[PDB]
Formats: C-alpha cells, structure tokens, sequence
DNA sequence: TTGTGCTATGATATTTTTATGTATGTACAACACACATCGGCGTTCCATAGCTATTATATACACAGCGTGCTA
C-alpha cells in the first residue's frame, strides 16, 4: 500500500536512532510495516498486544515472512513459553503479564530472561491510545532499545495525557487521512447520521426528576426510540443489509434484545454461545440483525453489516465509541461501486445524552466524515407493527421504568 | 453572624477482562489381600451276488402221529 512506503520512508531517511508513532486504519497492514521494520533493523523484536487474537496474527505474519517454529521466533503467554536466539528474534508479549505486582504463577522470570539478558532493538506498540495509563509507564519504564515503533488507529482522548506520547515513546510520525485513504480503497463510506426522536411528557418529567446514570434508564427506555429502532430494523431488513446494535449499557441492550427477539452478547456470556451466534451471523440469511455490547465489540469486528444502529451511551466515553465505529467501518473493505454505510444514533430531544453524542459527532467530523442530523424518515407512520404507540402501551412501559427505577 | 456556591482533592461508585486456585468431571491403574493353582443320530433307496424250493434213486436210523387189542 502506497501510505505503507509513504511511512517506510522515513525510515529509509535516517536509518539508526529513531522513534515516533504510525496511524494506520485498522483495515491497514500495519502489521506488514512491523515486518517489513523487522526486516530492516534484524533483532530481537517484542510486539506488545492486549488480546490472544492479535498474537495470532501477528504469528501469522511472522508465517507469512519466513519461519517461526526454530529457535529463534519466541511466544511469551501464561500458557506455555518458547525459546529465543540473539541477532534475531520476533515474541509477542501481553501488558497484563509484563506489568504484575507480586502475583505469579512462574511465568515472570521467563519474561524477566527476556528483559535481563538484553535481547532486544526493536519495540512495537499496539494500540497506542491505551498506553496513557501507568502499568504502560511500568512497561516503558522496564524497556530501553535502539529503535521504537508505535502502531496504533487513533489518538483522540479527553485525559489530556496523549501529549505525553510525544517523549515516551515519540511524537506522532506519520498521520494518514482516512479520506484519501478512501480514495485509495473503498472502506465504506460513512454516513454519521444522529436520529431526533420525539419525548413524552411522563418521560420527561420523570427524566428531570432522575439523574446520574439512572435518568439513562429513562433516555433509552423511550417509546419512540422503540418506534424509530423498528422502524430502521424492519427498513434495513426491507433493503437487504444486515444490521448491528450497540448499547454500553447491558439491560437495555437485553431489553432490545428480547422485545426485538435477536440474538443478543453480553457481560459473563460462555464463549460456545458467542462463537454460536457469531456462525449464524456469518451463516445464516435469518439473521440479520445482532446486538453486541463492548464485549463483542473489542473482541472481534465483523466485516459484514452496512448498518450500524447507536441506542445507549455512556458519558465521556463518545471518543471510545468514535473509535469502535471506526473499527467497524474500516472493517468494511471489498473495493464496491457503492458501499454505503450508515451509522444512527438514536437520541431524544431534551435529553442529557445528546449533548454528548454531539461531541461524539464532532470526533466525527475531526476525521473528515460526513455528518448529517435526520429528525424522522417517512415510513414509520405506515408500521402498524411498532410497538408503544399505544397509551396502554406507553403507560404499561412507564410502570416497568417506574419499577426499574424501584429496582436500581 | 450565619448560610450558600465554586476549585480542587478526597473518596465513593461502575465496568471490562487477564489469569488463578478450587471444584467438577473423567482417566488410570493399581494394591494388596482374596483367591487360585500345584505337590511331597435314524431311516430309506439302489446295485450286487448268493440263495431259496424240487426230484429221479439207493441205503439205514430216528422221530411224531395214527389204528388197533385189554382191562378195569
């Protein structure tokens, strides 16, 4: 990729002595700059990684270079250990396991091997928007090489500690526009579009009188936003596309779940069951419409699904969301004529969590996304299936809020 | 004088996910007495070769049945 030599360049100026930060899409091959690097410095390289899943791949990088099983290519986990060699190495490590404190389990003077006999030269960091946190500073703290490497897909957080990243590790090399990036290839184009529904009077006045994170149990539980997510779900079922639903919050995300009768991820769910529903969605033409919660979101991103629905929200977090839609939409690669993707959130008017979801929209626009506000589609008034539109059905759904609001 | 409001810290309240020690489900073999071993056939069809009854005649000998005399 022609951004990928854009980058490789600088490090084709210099040579020795230098360090900085790469932002590079998560449908990027960031990984193939580290081992293009890795080609160029030849040393012992550590990549550190969050999850089991990109030790995978960067492993499957290393199989797509050359060899990995002679002593030489290590692989530190708390399952098993793997030898290294001097003048070349390539080991994936995690932060939780370097960083510690007392526990052990005979694991850390194997990473401690690794760190005392000096085999190293070369550092990869990925996600570097995590490191602002002080187990990251244990780990730099810990590390000292020749040349470091940061790879990460976006920086915007409200900490005011990503200035901090500029004397770590190195100040921000190369910044790629995901615009001309799109231009290059199709990774779907994003249409931000925030839904304006209206609010009921009872809601409104129960939504004054709460506050804190419970008078979100009053924001999402809104009959129109029930109305409004049928209506996109039947409308989007009616165009072909299949659908996905995120929520920060668990029991509304069970709420949709179960009135709208979809398979549903969550918080302290087996892994058979996840793996069962993650089948039927890259399977199954019957379902088309999958609600994730952070736990399905931060584990895996599926390149299918044009249509991204945005119901709950947590305060302050809008950048962490910003940049699990962007993971989904640059998940969405496949060069097509068209390609449109569309991205709802669903908000209330006079609401506390719109005035959020506007910061949100305007992490979208420093990303040079294409942002437009809809107050109501036309269609929804034909539905005769959209449940809530009944006072009965309001007043029965105000007294299971009155009780959530018992409950919590 | 006493009550009320913002800066900042202090403490208090939520959320996701890594491995870890204990629990649960499932193998394995296995220990040492409990026990074991040892000894100083019936039934039916077809080709085969022997084997059945008879006589003309002499000789001599034994065996079973019948016709006639005597007396009680």
């Amino acid at each position: 990729r022609p951004y990928q030599e854009k980058s490789l360049s600088k490090m084709f100026g210099n040579g020795r002595a230098r360090s900085g930060i790469i932002v590079l899409p998560c449908g990027a091959g960031k990984t193939l700059v580290g081992i293009t690097a890795a080609c160029t410095i030849k040393k012992s390289v550590i990549v550190l990684c969050t999850s089991s899943v990109s030790v995978m791949q960067w492993r499957q990088q290393f199989l797509x270079x050359x060899x990995x099983x002679x002593x030489x290519x290590x692989x530190x986990x708390x399952x098993x250990x793997x030898x290294x060699x001097x003048x070349x190495x390539l080991v994936v490590s995690t932060y939780s396991m370097v960083a510690n404190x007392x526990x052990x389990x005979x694991x850390x003077x194997x990473x401690x091997x690794x760190x005392x006999x000096x085999x190293w030269g070369f550092i990869i960091l990925d996600e570097v928007h995590v490191v602002p946190a002080a187990m990251f500073r244990r780990v730099v703290s810990t590390i000292a090489a020749h040349a470091k490497l940061g790879l990460t897909a976006t920086l915007v957080r409200e900490d005011d500690k990503i200035g901090d990243l500029n004397f770590l590790i190195g100040p921000k090399l190369y910044e790629a526009n995901w615009m001309e990036l799109s231009q290059k290839g199709h990774i779907a184009n994003v249409q931000c579009a925030e839904v304006w529904c209206p609010m009921t009077a009872e809601f409104y006045q129960e939504y004054l009188r709460e506050t804190a994170r419970k008078r979100m149990l009053l924001y999402i539980m809104n009959p129109t936003k029930f109305q409004a997510c049928q209506f996109l779900i039947q409308y989007h079922e009616r165009r072909g596309d299949k659908i996905i639903v995120f929520s920060d919050n668990v029991y509304a995300l069970q709420e949709y779940a179960l009135k709208m009768g979809k398979p549903f991820i969550y918080g302290s769910t087996p892994q058979q069951e996840r793996m069962n529903i993650l089948q039927n969605f890259q399977y199954n033409d019957q379902i088309n419409t999958i609600f994730l919660s952070k736990v399905g979101d931060t584990s895996i991103d599926l390149p299918e699904a044009t249509c991204l629905i945005q119901i709950s929200s947590h305060y302050g977090s809008r950048r962490q969301e910003a940049q699990r839609l962007g993971r989904i939409l640059r998940a969405k690669r496949r060069n097509d004529e068209g390609f449109n993707a569309f991205f709802y959130s669903l908000v209330s008017k006079d609401t506390q969590e719109m005035y959020y979801s506007t910061k949100r929209q305007a992490f979208l626009v420093d990303q040079g996304y294409a942002f437009k506000v809809i107050t109501h589609l036309h269609g929804m008034e034909n539905i005769p299936n959209l449940a809530y539109a009944s006072p009965r059905e309001r007043r029965e759904l105000l007294q299971e809020v009155l009780l959530k609001n018992e409950e919590a």
